[PDB]
């Protein structure tokens, strides 16, 4: 368990690399006033631990001419393995960033990117509509980014 | 604009953000000095927002997500003190004003349903704009990354 | 049906909220001794009345702490209803089912240790077995109020 | 913290809780003494809240078992002023704040349809903090118990 | 022709099914023989398409009305037969295809909800063409009448 | 609260049918001696199980070629209830009224001439009324079944 | 008024699909020497028929690439609709509105550049309309047909 | 591909609204010598821009009374959204209809003289298509506004 693994300065080191994620173990070490040997060894007990899953560049979609946020609700037809190649072509569906079986109405949620609503078109229509096991799909786009981190909160270890 | 070599670049990046400009250079088939000067470029240039350490809820005991459907009152200081609200909340990781039946959509995290409870209850609910919840969980997490596609820029 | 008086109700009534009570005590509430009281109580179980006596355990106690309504619907064959009866019967994290108006065509009442419990259940069990079409879960966020008692003062 | 006779004794004890000690304790592979203590602990644990007779709806008339869905208008302490009255309503068993569409959700129990018009519409529909309610009927009871499960504890 | 004295003929009629016709003559200013000339005319022109008597539902112990929306499965004959099975069913006692989400909506009497869950469960939705129903009931009649609305044709 | 005998049942039956019959034929469709039929309606009507005699009309015929029917919902304001109650009760137009259960809270059924006179009246009439909140009107594409008789074989 | 023949609904559906037509060219598909066309047409006009001639363009092809139909529901107030009746009538992007049955309470077809642009209206002009209580916005994917023109063979 | 400018704009903006113009009309009102204008209209018809030119005419004046906005549910099988395309565009009454986001697969535009005429449409065309799953319609109590103009603004 991680009050059992993960102390007060573990906590910190998480919170710090969650934000700046490309920093050198000095500058780490400079960030949790630890020496750059214990430092070192802690990221490396956190990465080897799970808890630490991936180190990202984060990118600005608008930038890289991706306009239109998709959240799309779709629901699985009562077919062999329906639930298993959705999830196996909903893997190797870039424009598709994160998919979710929810509770509620829809069973999946699915988080996509796109450039314009024609590409949007193209993808739901050619692809998701298109594929065996999509009974039907339910998208919703939006129109303001409020908040977006992908930093978790950490002080309920504490 | 950006050639094919830019573009991958960002793909690289995005997947192993902490990789070594040796590395990289290497991947993208380019040398050392040169290929560290698109990515300054590309980080100088917004293209590039952040560098993050992904963390995995299950480790960190947060073993429930959620996606919250959200709508507030039709008010002035309604949209701005929810939304203030929202990102004082650090359980609330993004939140989203969408189109169709909802007007805000959430997606936040929380060790169990006892925890999530007092949220909604005490804390969202309570909120003076809120004027309704709806609030489904993630059962199974088919796919999660942050990685978008670039594929459209070639 | 059997004929109830105000004495009869009052045992009810008694019972329902402290089940476990000795005759002796029984017969003490309802103002009775215990030859008759026991005469009652034996008739009201003989009748149909008491269906059973149950002690009731606490969910949180036990490490059940996620409690879920769910919402099913059930595939349009003459064979679907009674499979799913009979497997619903089977399933012991399942405690209720009520065949229901509305838009929802049954309704279950159920009890897991926590949410990875429920997406086992939901994914592995209900939702592949052949009679379920669709599934809508809620979950209880607060207990206002539960009793098992019902309301007998429409009998006086 | 509970060994495997003291959840077989819950076992038992939620089917038949009217048991005496001595048939208790045959059915546990247990002496009544020790048996009697194993209980005790449990009682004085919280673990068994309460011994209940069940009854048959159908036996003392109630013919109608609805379960109600009803939202609470936002006002200061309308949930409370709702939860403080479903306590007092005996027609009312169960009440439960919920996530999805519905706030809340009642399980009621009435004689007929006319006893239910007269609850909804001049004592549910009638009380302050309650702004509206979708009320659904039992058609046929497929299972009900009152039984928790407990193999997750072996 | 539908003149004036036509439209009080009607109106009368419709709330007096049963009229002499000598007191019908009197409340529309007509002498008996052209009144009984006209109404004969409206009788055998499709105008009045039956005389009824009209019922108290609790009277004759169905206590219990209910309003259901159901769709039929979407194949061949289906549409057909579950209009001739409703035809049959003398507890429906009116069905129509009505716009909307559901696509007909059914009017039936029920003695009790015991009676009517033996009707959904064992003929409604047993029914080969019927895909689904979502049943509703009559807490109050704040209003029902058989007379229709005549002023447009003055 | 009560069941009545065989043919008087018929009585029933018959004159749900043909409400304007005569004792004569009405006592040749029931087996019923002559004047004893009109003394058994003495005792129907002359009870509360009639409740009217009325002469129904063919809609398409008197131009009401379009029926709505209508959901809708009332604002919980003060006596917000019986005011929609006292008006649906003056509409002509509007023939019955029901308190639902489920989704929508009122189910009102009217008939019009063509879709402008609906509008007319949803607009100006019942959504400006300071009772009624939304309103959600369906109409009728055609009339599979349609009698105003009750059954009544539950009675034997 | 006026009695429309078959030459008629003819000079009608030609104009429908080809509005800007020469007066020769128009009486020559439709069986009339140019005197009386031109005569039978303007009856149309004055009549009210014909009540605007107009060029349709494509919204693709003027950057508008993004169609919404919106689905708006007003508040009760007073004045709340003729507001907001005003107000959709000032805005260009809007095209076309109406009054529906249903769910919705109105429905309106808008044209914008991209969602950026859609963000702007529906956050900053329709939802900040005091009238206006709630939005539900959808967009067109794929237009399987479009005309602006009416089917007039029932008149035949 | 063709740029447009301020003068094409106005060509576009006028025509929009007034659509049978004469070319001589059309020059003395954008700033354009009649024969430079002549040239310029025609590359807006070639480069797709204006697409085509429509007498618009008003559904009351020929007896169509009923405007219906369906949304249509398309059966996933082997292509079925061809089949109801290609029959769609057959129909007469229904002059548009799109593939819109959510709940809705489809919506159409439709009208008809009355409810008889929506009926027949709804019940022997339209949900005895193979294709048709499930179909749900309003219609327009009024039409608070209704254009063919799209907005050009953004192009200045
Ligand atoms: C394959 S995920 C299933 C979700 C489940 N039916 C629910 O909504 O509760
Ligand atoms: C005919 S495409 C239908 C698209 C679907 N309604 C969606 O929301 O994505
Ligand atoms: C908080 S913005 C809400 C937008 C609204 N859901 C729409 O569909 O337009
Ligand atoms: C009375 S608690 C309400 C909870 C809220 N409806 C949710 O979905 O989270
Ligand atoms: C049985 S006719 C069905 C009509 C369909 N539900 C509609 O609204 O158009
Ligand atoms: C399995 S019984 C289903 C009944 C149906 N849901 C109704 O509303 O009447
Ligand atoms: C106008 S009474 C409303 C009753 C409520 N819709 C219910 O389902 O209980
Ligand atoms: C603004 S008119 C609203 C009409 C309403 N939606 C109905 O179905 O009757
Ligand atoms: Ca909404
Ligand atoms: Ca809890
Ligand atoms: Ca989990
Ligand atoms: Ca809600
Ligand atoms: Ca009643
Ligand atoms: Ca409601
Ligand atoms: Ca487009
Ligand atoms: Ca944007
Ligand atoms: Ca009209």
């Amino acid at each position: 368990m991680p009050q059992l693994t993960l102390d007060k300065t573990d906590i910190k080191i998480l919170q710090v690399l969650q934000e700046n994620g490309r920093l050198t173990n000095v500058e780490l070490s400079e960030r949790v006033a630890l020496s750059p040997s214990p430092c070192l060894r802690r990221l490396k007990q956190l990465e080897d631990a799970g808890i630490v899953r991936q180190y990202a560049a984060l990118l600005s979609p608008e930038s890289v001419n991706l306009g239109l946020q998709a959240f799309i609700r779709v629901s699985i037809r009562k077919a062999k393995d329906a639930r298993e190649d959705f999830a196996a072509s909903v893997r190797k569906w870039p424009e598709v960033l994160s998919c979710f079986a929810l509770t509620g109405e829809t069973d999946y949620l699915l988080q996509a990117f796109f450039t314009d609503m024609n590409a949007f078109s193209h993808f739901v229509l050619d692809t998701l509509l298109s594929h065996h096991g999509v009974q039907d799909a339910q998208s919703s786009f939006v129109l303001k980014e409020i908040k977006h981190t992908t930093s978790l909160p950490l002080n309920h270890l504490l």
